[PDB]
C-alpha cells in the first residue's frame, strides 16, 4: 500500500545532501563527498548551472579547462569513487541565489524584448525573467541541453552510472508567484486565445458561460486589472486553467528534448511555497502543477520544506503539505527535493536542535526521502552570488568541509532511519477522517495571494462573502488541518477532481470546507457519497454556484436544504458549545424540516443542522470557524466524535503531539514536543521530552 | 540622570499585575490580590468597561446590584485592604478582547451613521469603530465619565484611596490601524479643511507648496485614492499632520473632562504595534502620538509588549521600541503598560521559559516598570468575550486563582528586581552611538503600512526610489538597530525635531538613515553637527528635497557633495568588504573631491566617501543595506570602528548578546541567549576570562560591587 524508494530490491530511505561543486574548492570535492557518505547519506544533489558551463555563446567547459570548479566530469567521477548516487539539476533555471537565476549573462544581454515576460503595458517584469515558451529562449535552452544532456545520458543509472534522478528547470512559475505579475508576452496571450477557442469552440458558448457579448473570439483580450464583474472572474479563472496548461507545455517540451538523448532515469520537479517558516500558500503553488501531475506519472514532484524554526507556531505546515502532495501524487513517495539544512539568510537562524526535531517530525508526517538543502555551504565564485559571497550558513559542512553542529544531528537521524527504514517505509497512519482538496479554490496566484500585494479578487464586488483564499488558508490550513493535528486525529487529504467514489467510502467522515461555488461534478460526487452511506461534514456554506459563478444547486437540492443568508453576531452556539467565534456576520439559516438543529445564532436562528440522506449522514454548519480559540478545538472534537472516531492513544498531556505509524508487524509511536517546556506524561493504547524535542517508541504488534 | 519611578524619595520599580475584576468570581477577588502581592507586585491594573457598568442606557451598576462582578466599589476597597495601588482604565475604548471593544451594545445600536468611522465612499468601516470626535460618541462618553469619574476621584491616593494612575481610552488609532482603512467621517473632512486654511492662509500659498492650480479652498478636499502626483503626496502629508492634531484634540477633550472631577492622579496612555511577535510597525503608531507628547508633559505613555516568543527572530523589537519611546518621551521612565503574561489567543502559546527571558532582557534593555498583562486569567461573563469564553491562557493565575507555571517565573524576576531596584534603576549603558529618529518618515499610516488594505504610496510614480517605510522597517529597525544589538554596540535614539545640538555632541557617532527628502531644519542641524566637530554616518542618500518634495539642497551644499544617481548591480564593495548586497539598483555616485572613496559599484564608480568638514567627520554611503547577510554585520562593525568605539566585554561566542549597566556603585552584566543552542563561552571586560554555560532561550545576570 505505501510508496517508497527501493534499493537492492528493499525499501530504501532516499538520504541526499545538496553539495554545489560550482561553489566549492575542487581540492575539497572528495572531502565533502566523504563527509556526506559518513553520515549514512546514499545520494548527493547539485545544480549544473547553464551560466557556469556555457562561459560564452557556444563555448562550453565541463572539464575545468577555464576554472577548476567547471570540472563537472571530475565531480561525477568523485561521486562514483565515493559510492554516492547523484541527482543533477541542469535547469535552464536553477534560482539557488545564483546571479540571473542560472541564465548566462551573455544570453540575457542578447535576447529580444519579447523573449522576456511582459506586464499588461508590454514592459519587461525583470531583466532575468524570460517567457518560458519564447522561441529564442527554447532555442538557446535546447543548445545548452545539446551539450549537458550527453554527459548526463552517459552517467545515468540506466547505463549503471551514478545519476538516478534529474530535475527539469526549477520551481516552474515561482516568479509569477513572487511578483504576482502574470506574463502578458504576446506569445503567451496568443496561446491563451488558442486555449479558449479549443475550450469553448464558439463565441456563443463562451458568451453563454461568461455572460459576455463578443461578436467573435477576435474581440477576446487576456484579463487584466481588478475583478469588478463576474465575467472578469470567469476570464481570470480560465486564465488560471491556461497557465496550468502552459506550464505542462513547458515541462513537456523539456522532457521530450531530454528523452531524445536516451535519458530514461526518473525526472523530478520541486514545489515552492514556504515563506517566514509557514507553508499556508504552498497549496496554491502545488495547484499550478495540476496539469503536469495528471499528464506525467514519470515526473516525481518533491517538496521544498523551509520551516526556519520548529514550534507550535508552524507544526502543522509540513504535515498539511505532505498530505496534499499525497492527494495530488498518490502513486509516488512523498519526499523533500529541498529539505532545510542550515539557512539561506544569515539573519534567519537555523538551529541544529530545531532541524533535528523537524527531521523526526517529517518521518512521523509520512516523508519517504529527502535532500538536505544545504548539506554543504558554498562560496559563490567571482560575483555569481545574487545576495553576497557566502551561500547558506549553519549547514552540516561549511564551504571548506569543516563539520558544524548540524553534522552530528544529521548523522544521528540518518542512523535511526537506516536502522528502521525496512519497516518504517511500509507503515501508514490509520485515517478514518478524509479532508477534500477542491483545487479551484487554490487557483488564484494571479488575483489573490500572500505575495501579490494589490488584490484583484474582492468577492464582495461579485455579490459573494466567502473568499476562497481566506477559506483555504484560515478555515482549512491553519484551521481544520491545524486543529486535527493538534487534537492528534489522523486525516488523509483526497483530490476531489475525477475522484473515485470507492476511495471516499473507506473513511468514517469526509470533511468539505466549501465556498458559495463548487462545480457540478464535485456537487454530484458529494451527493452520491452521502446517498450511498457516507458521513459528510460541510461548512461554512452549502454551495449554490459553479466555478463560473452560474447557478448550480445539485448538492443543495439532492440534500433537501433550504436557507436564507442573514447577518448576526460573529459568535454562535454549536453542539452546546457557547461563544464559538465565526469569521462572518453573514450565516446560512437552514429550514429544519426533517433535520436536527445543532447550531444557533445569538438570536437563536438555526445556522447548523444534521440530517439523514439515503444511507448517509449530513452535518452542515452555516458559519466559518478556524482554530483561534479553545472552543474551535472543542467543536472539531465534537464533530469527529459524531461518528465515534477515536485517537490511537490516551496521552496525559494534551499539548504532546503523537503519530502512530503501523503495518501488520511493526508500530512506531512518534511523540513530538513543539513547546518551550520540559513535559513529563504517560500514554496507553485507546516519559520526559525536552523543549522542542521528540521521542520515538517501537512496538511489535 | 536615569528616569525612574520614585516612592519615599527612593528609586521604585513599578511592578503591576493586570487582574480583570469583571472576569473573576468576586468571592475570589481577594485571593487574586493576595497572590499578586505575594509576588512582590505593588500595583494592580484593570479596565472599567463601559459596556459592563452602563447595563442599559442611563442604567448604571458599580455596586453588584445586577451582577456581583459589577461591584467595582468592592474591588477598589479590596485593593486598599490588600495594600496594592490601583491603575484604572475606564475607556471609553478598552479593546481587551471584550465584545465591541468595551462599548455598550445599546450605544452602537443607537448611534447614527455619522458617529462611525467611514471609508472613501461613506460606508461604515466596522460596527464597533466610532469616529473619535463624533458629537454623539463624545456625548455618550461624557455621560459614562459623569458616572465612573466621581468614583475614581473619591478613591484616589490623595483621598487615602488606592488609585494612583488612570489610562485615557486605549491605544488611540489601534482600531483604525487594524481595520486597514482610514477615517473619512464628515467631522474629519471638515476639521481637515479648517486645518489646511489655518496652515496655508491663502489658496495661492497652498498652490505654491503643492504645485496645484485651485481657485479656492472650496475646490480642495481631504485626499483619497492612490498618490499619482507630488501634489497628492503633499495633500497626504498635511493629512498625516492633521491626524496627529486630531488625536491630540481627542485626548485633550478626555483629559479636560477628567480634570473637572478633581482627579489629580498620573494620567497614562498605551502604545500599540506588536503583531505576530515583532514590533517593526510600532514606531509608525507611536509617531501618531507626536502632538500628544509635545502638548501633554503630564500624560505618560507606556509600551504594550507582545513578543509571543523570545528568539533572534524578534530579539531587537523590544530594545528598538524602548529606545524610540525614550526618544519621544525623554523626561519620563520607559515602562510597559501591557507586559505580556500568558497569551490572548489559544493557538499562540506563551511559554513561561520564553517570557522569563523576555522579562530579564527588558531589564537589560532599560525598562523601569511594567504591568504583567495578563497576571490573572479571566472568564468572560454573559457572552462578553470578543472571541470565546476564556480571557487569556498560560497566565500567572488561572481564573480560579490557582498558580500556573508563569507564577514562579514572575516571583523569581520580581525578587531580583526588589533586591536590586535601588542600584539597577540608577544604572545606564555607555552609548557612544546615537541613531536619528526622523519622524516624518513614519508619517505613512494613511498611505503605506503592513496593515493598510490599499497601498497608496508608490514612490517611483513621484520620480523617487527610496520608500520611507522600506527605509524605516528594513534599513533602520530590522537593519541598523538589529545589527547594532546583534554586535553588542550600545546605541541611543534621539528625536531630530527641535533637537538641541548639545544633546548630539556627547556621542562619538551620529547615524542617520536618510531618504531623498528631509526638512530644512534637520538638514541644517546635521550640517551644524558636523561643522562643530560631530562624526556623521549618512546612508543611503544625501537628501535633496523637503517633506513636500520641493528642492532643498542645504545638507548637500554645506557638505560640498556632488553626485549623480546611476543604475548598477545590487552588490557593492565597501571598506574592502566585497559582494555587499544593497536594496536598490540606483546608487548615489560621488566625486572624490577632498574625500577618501571607501565604497565602489561593480563598475568601480564611487558610491561612498569619507571627508573632514570643519572640525567634524562625514561618512556617506550612496546605497541601502539592512541586515540580510554577514557582509552587513561586517560593514556596521567597520563603520563603528572608524571612531574606535569598543564593546564593554570580549565574549568568545559572537551569538551571545550582553548589556552592561552601571553607576558609581554597581555593574550588572546581562547575558542573553536568543538561540536554540546550549552555549558555553568565556568573557572578560575589554579594559582570567570567566566561563559561563547558558541554556537555550535563557539568561544569566552577574552583579559586581564597583
Ligand atoms: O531559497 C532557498 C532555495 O529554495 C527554492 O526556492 C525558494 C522557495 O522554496 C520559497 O518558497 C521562496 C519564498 O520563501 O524562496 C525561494 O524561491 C529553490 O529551488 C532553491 O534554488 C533555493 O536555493
Ligand atoms: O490583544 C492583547 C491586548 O493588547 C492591546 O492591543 C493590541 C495591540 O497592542 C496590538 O498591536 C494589536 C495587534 O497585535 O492587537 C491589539 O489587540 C490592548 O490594549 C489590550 O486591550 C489587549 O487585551
Ligand atoms: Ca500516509
Ligand atoms: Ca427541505
Ligand atoms: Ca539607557
Amino acid at each position: 500500500s505505501e510508496k517508497y524508494f527501493v534499493k537492492n530490491g528493499q525499501p530504501h530511505f532516499l538520504i541526499s545532501g545538496e553539495v554545489h561543486y560550482f561553489r566549492i574548492n575542487p581540492k575539497l570535492w572528495r572531502n565533502h563527498l566523504q563527509l556526506l557518505k559518513q553520515t549514512g547519506a546514499d545520494t548527493v544533489s547539485t545544480y549544473i548551472p547553464w551560466d557556469w558551463h556555457e562561459i560564452e555563446e557556444d563555448d562550453f567547459d565541463f572539464e575545468g579547462k577555464t576554472h577548476p570548479a567547471r570540472n563537472l566530469i571530475r565531480f561525477i567521477k568523485l561521486c562514483k569513487e565515493e559510492n554516492l548516487d547523484l541527482i543533477v539539476k541542469p535547469g535552464p533555471y536553477i534560482l539557488a541565489e545564483y546571479e540571473n537565476q542560472g541564465l548566462p549573462s551573455w544570453l540575457l544581454k542578447k535576447l529580444s524584448k519579447n523573449a522576456f515576460a511582459l506586464d499588461e503595458n508590454g514592459n519587461v517584469i525583470s531583466p532575468d525573467l524570460v517567457s518560458y515558451l519564447s522561441d529564442e529562449f527554447l532555442e538557446y535552452t535546447f543548445k545548452w541541453y545539446d551539450k549537458v544532456m550527453p554527459i548526463i545520458s552517459k552517467h545515468q543509472k540506466e547505463h549503471y552510472g551514478p545519476i538516478t534522478m534529474m530535475q527539469l528547470c526549477n520551481e516552474i512559475g515561482v516568479f509569477q508567484w513572487l511578483s504576482g505579475k502574470s506574463d502578458y508576452n504576446p506569445k503567451v496571450i496568443n496561446l491563451y486565445k488558442e486555449f479558449i477557442i479549443q475550450r469553448y469552440k464558439t463565441i456563443e458558448k463562451l458568451n453563454s458561460v461568461y455572460s459576455t457579448n463578443y461578436n467573435s473570439f477576435d474581440d477576446l483580450k487576456a484579463p487584466s486589472g481588478k475583478i469588478k464583474l463576474r465575467s472578469d472572474y470567469c476570464a481570470y479563472f480560465d486564465f488560471h486553467l491556461f497557465f496550468r496548461e502552459y506550464y505542462n507545455k513547458y515541462i513537456s517540451i523539456l522532457k521530450n528534448k531530454i528523452r531524445s538523448f536516451g535519458i530514461n532515469i526518473k525526472l523530478t520537479h520541486n514545489i515552492p511555497g514556504w515563506i517566514y517558516g509557514n507553508a499556508s500558500e504552498l497549496p496554491m503553488l502545488i495547484s499550478t502543477y495540476s496539469e503536469i501531475m495528471k499528464n506525467h506519472p514519470d515526473i516525481i514532484f518533491g517538496l521544498d520544506h523551509i520551516p526556519e524554526f520548529v514550534s507550535f507556531r508552524n507544526a502543522h505546515s509540513d504535515l498539511a503539505c505532505n498530505k496534499i502532495l499525497e492527494a495530488m501524487q498518490p502513486e509516488a513517495p512523498v519526499w523533500a527535493a529541498e529539505f532545510q539544512a542550515g539557512t539561506r539568510e544569515h539573519h534567519v537562524k537555523a538551529y541544529a536542535k530545531d532541524l533535528e526535531t523537524f527531521y523526526i517530525a517529517s518521518l512521523a508526517h509520512g516523508i519517504k526521502g529527502f535532500n538536505y538543502y544545504m548539506f554543504s555551504q558554498g562560496i559563490n565564485p567571482e560575483g555569481k552570488g545574487f545576495y553576497g559571497k557566502t551561500f547558506y550558513f549553519q549547514t552540516a559542512l561549511d564551504a571548506a568541509s569543516n563539520k558544524l553542529a548540524l553534522y552530528d544531528s544529521i548523522k544521528k537521524v540518518n542512523r535511526f532511519i537506516r536502522k528502521e527504514q525496512k519497516d518504517l517505509l511500509r507503515t501508514n497512519v490509520n485515517s478514518e477522517i478524509c479532508v477534500g482538496f477542491y483545487k479551484p479554490y487554490f487557483f488564484t496566484e494571479l488575483i489573490s495571494s500572500q505575495l501579490l500585494k494589490e488584490k484583484k479578487l474582492n468577492v464582495e464586488e461579485l455579490g459573494l462573502y466567502i473568499d476562497p483564499r481566506f477559506l483555504r488558508e484560515e478555515i482549512l490550513f491553519n484551521g481544520l488541518l491545524r486543529g486535527l493535528q493538534t487534537l492528534n486525529y489522523n486525516y488523509d487529504v483526497v483530490d476531489l477532481e475525477n475522484c473515485d467514489l470507492k476511495s471516499l467510502t473507506a473513511y468514517k467522515q469526509l470533511w468539505i470546507t466549501s465556498a458559495e461555488f463548487m462545480d457540478a461534478e464535485t456537487q454530484n460526487l458529494l451527493s452520491e457519497f452521502v446517498l450511498n452511506g457516507g458521513n459528510l461534514i460541510l461548512y461554512p456554506a452549502v454551495p449554490t454556484l459553479d466555478n463560473y459563478l452560474n447557478r448550480c444547486e445539485i448538492l443543495k437540492n439532492n440534500f433537501g436544504i433550504e436557507f436564507i443568508t442573514k447577518d448576526s453576531s460573529h459568535k454562535v452556539s454549536a453542539f452546546g458549545i457557547e461563544d464559538v467565534f465565526t469569521a462572518f456576520s453573514k450565516k446560512q439559516i437552514y429550514n429544519d424540516t426533517n433535520s436536527k438543529p445543532i447550531a444557533f445564532t445569538q438570536e437563536n436562528e438555526i445556522c447548523g443542522i444534521r440530517k439523514k440522506i439515503g444511507k448517509g449522514e449530513l452535518t452542515i454548519l452555516g458559519f466559518a470557524f478556524g482554530y483561534t480559540s479553545d472552543e474551535h478545538l472543542e467543536l472539531i472534537d465534537k464533530l469527529v466524535k459524531l461518528n465515534k472516531i477515536k485517537r490511537e492513544l490516551f496521552v496525559s498531556d494534551k499539548d504532546i503531539q503523537f503519530v502512530v505509524r503501523e503495518n501488520n508487524k511493526s508500530r512506531y509511536i512518534f511523540f513530538l514536543n513543539y513547546h518551550n517546556e520540559r513535559k513529563t506524561f504517560n500514554y496507553r493504547k485507546s516519559i520526559s521530552i525536552a523543549p522542542f524535542s521528540y521521542k520515538v517508541i517501537k512496538e511489535n504488534k
